[PDB]
């Protein structure tokens, strides 16, 4: 499922990501944006062989199970398929975990390279929340 920017918003705010470790919704929502698009079926492959899924682009180099990715682990217990389903809730279960653990939101790089030091709540404005 493609997204809309609102829409979005409003499943991650339903999902309790909206100041979650302190990330206000403008964050993950300008996540989504530059590494999906908003596309829960997003799939890239990363340079060390790992594969990154869903609207958040998840890595199964640490996070989940794709079958292919050789001394990897799977730290969400999910199969990184469950990362694309039109349902954002295994995505939204798995983004808590990794935003715990040490690097916040820095453990996505296109978030600390495009939303971090910006104005995020742009990517909320004019939403019913």
């Amino acid at each position: 499922k493609v997204f809309g920017r609102c829409e979005l918003a409003a499943a991650m705010k339903r999902h309790g990501l909206d100041n979650y470790r302190g990330y206000s919704l403008g964050n993950w929502v300008c996540a989504a944006k530059f590494e999906s698009n908003f596309n829960t079926q997003a799939t890239n492959r990363n340079t060390d062989g790992s594969t990154d899924y869903g609207i958040l682009q998840i890595n199964s180099r640490w996070w989940c199970n794709d079958g292919r990715t050789p001394g990897s682990r799977n730290l969400c217990n999910i199969p990184c398929s469950a990362l694309l389903s039109s349902d954002i809730t295994a995505s939204v279960n798995c983004a808590k975990k990794i935003v715990s653990d040490g690097n916040g939101m820095n453990a996505w790089v296109a978030w600390r390279n495009r939303c971090k030091g910006t104005d995020v709540q742009a990517w909320i404005r004019g939403c019913r929340l």
